């Protein structure tokens, strides 16, 4: 004879996002790829009594992994920025009190802020006078 | 004879998003890809009594993985920005008190803010006088 | 005869994101790749009684791993920035009090902030006078 009792008392299980793809305030975006943040799983579990006599299983499988990885990548620009440019403060004040002459004031690119947490492949900059 | 009892008391299970694709305030967007944040799973579970005598299963499968990965990627621009440019403060004040002459004031790009958390492949900039 | 009792008292399990891909405020983005932050797992577990007599399993598998890794990568620009440019303070003040002459003031690129946490492959910069 066989007897199998199973009397759990108030069991609690949390299988949220089990064997799945979860993304929370993230980026799963690439220029290239074949498997980015995916799930291909075959998990097995038991939580009670189990009993097996004479089985055959999981024998003579043939699943070799064969890959030819030949990409060409040239003159690209990729950047991954996380938590950059935090708590930046810039202050630039000016105070002037003034009181038969000739004055001239010529200025270029005065009090300029540029390129805070930017990415580029190429740039040029010409700032001159004649 | 065979007997199988199963008397759980108030069991709690959370299988939200199990073996699925979940995205919460995220981006799953790429230029290229074959599997981005997907789920291809075959999970098995039992939560009570189990009993099996003489079965044959999961034998002589043939599922080899064969891939030819040959992309061409040239002169692209990709960027992944997460939590950038937080808590930025810029302050630029000016105070002037003034009291037979010739004055001249020529300024270019005065008090300019530029390119805060931008991306680019190329740029040029000409700021000059004649 | 066979007897199997299973009487757990208030068991608690946390299988959140088990055998899956999870991303929380991260980037899983690359220029190239074949498996980036993926899951290919076959975990087995039991949490109660178990009993097995005469089984055959997991025999004569053939799953060799064969890869030809031949990529070409030329003139690329990639950068991974995490927690850069934190708590930056810049202060540049100016105070002037003034009271038959000829004045001339010529300035270029005066009080400039540039290139805070930027990436580049190439740049040029010309700042001159004539």
């Amino acid at each position: 004879t066989h007897n199998q009792w199973n009397k759990p008392s108030k069991p609690k299980t949390n299988m949220k996002h089990m064997a799945g793809a979860a993304a929370a305030g993230a980026v799963v975006g690439g220029l290239g790829g074949y498997m980015l943040g995916s799930a291909m799983s075959r998990p097995m579990m038991h939580f009670g009594n189990d009993w097996e006599d004479r089985y055959y299983r999981e024998n003579m499988n043939r699943y070799p992994n064969q890959v030819y990885y030949r990409p060409v990548d040239q003159y690209n620009n990729q950047n991954n920025f996380v938590h950059d440019c935090v708590n930046i403060t810039i202050k630039q004040h000016t105070v002037t009190t003034t009181t038969n002459f000739t004055e001239t004031d010529i200025k270029i690119m005065e009090r300029v802020v540029e390129q805070m947490c930017t990415t580029q492949y190429q740039k040029e900059s010409q700032a001159y006078y004649d």
